[PDB]
């Protein structure tokens, strides 16, 4: 309700509203000189250490490089890096997947979204990136399709057994499967448990079998069961999921 502006590389952008806030960052829905809509991410680097700085520099490098490879990764149009801040001019999505799911899916939409996620995670793996912390908040809805927001470079529900055991590209397969299990049944494989301490024990113990209620899409049931194999060696891969009947037939 005022004339608040952001300057990125000499280009003025008028703030519409704040669509994101977390840690030392803010995300704004903005208008450019030609009245077009974009999103701007602001990172405050004032209290960032050499390790945090490098992790932000690394994400920007991969984001600008990976962009040409896939249209399932958020479009970065411009950026400004100084010792004091980062400004990232991005495409504007309608909403993130986590928020969209909280107010909910169509079988054609679930498959269409799954294909987008597989394409995005496949693209980051081909460049030696294993996200390790994938969840619906990492995906953005833009013109009826999902686009990946971050690479993990910079809820215990989507956490794989390996990650708990360590306290691999297969870890992203577990997290992807957990998102598809949410879009299929309306809940996480372990969501039912309120006690977060007991929840971690169930992911490790193979004596605890994940529930798989029977649905019409027989192929979709097989994907979930393959994504949620506790042994990452026995667990399905990303090149395999792209060749799976659920994705193909
Ligand atoms: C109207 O554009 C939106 C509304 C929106 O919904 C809001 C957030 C969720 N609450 C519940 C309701 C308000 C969520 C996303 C967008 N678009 C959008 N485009 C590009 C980037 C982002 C974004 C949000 N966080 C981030 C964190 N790192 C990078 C990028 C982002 N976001």
């Amino acid at each position: 309700a005022a004339n608040e502006c952001i300057s990125v590389k000499g280009r003025i952008y008028s703030i519409l509203k704040q669509i994101g806030s977390g840690g030392s960052s803010k995300v704004f829905q903005v208008l450019n000189e030609k009245k077009q809509i974009y999103a701007i991410k602001y990172v405050n680097l004032e209290e960032a250490d050499n390790q945090t700085l490098d992790s932000y520099r690394n994400e920007i490098a991969y984001l600008n490089k990976l962009q040409q490879h896939s249209d399932k990764i958020i479009r970065l149009y411009d950026y400004e890096i100084t010792d004091q801040y980062i400004y990232m001019v991005m495409e504007c999505g309608n909403i993130d997947l986590n928020s969209w799911l909280k107010k909910k899916i169509d079988p054609w939409e679930r498959k269409s979204y799954w294909k987008n996620m597989l394409e995005a995670v496949h693209t980051i793996h081909q460049h030696g990136i294993v996200h390790s912390d994938l969840k619906p908040a990492n995906f953005l809805i833009v013109d009826g399709m999902l686009k990946l927001i971050d690479f993990g470079i910079a809820t215990v529900n989507y956490m794989p057994p390996e990650a708990i055991k360590d306290m691999s590209p297969k870890s992203d397969v577990w997290s992807l499967g957990c998102i598809l299990y949410y879009m299929t049944y309306g809940k996480t494989p372990f969501q039912q448990i309120i006690n977060q301490i007991s929840k971690l024990h169930a992911i490790i113990d193979p004596n605890h079998e994940i529930e798989f209620p029977d649905i019409p899409e027989k192929d979709l049931q097989d994907v979930l069961k393959c994504c949620l194999k506790r042994d990452p060696k026995q667990r399905i891969s990303i090149p395999e999921l792209l060749a799976h009947p659920y994705v193909q037939i």
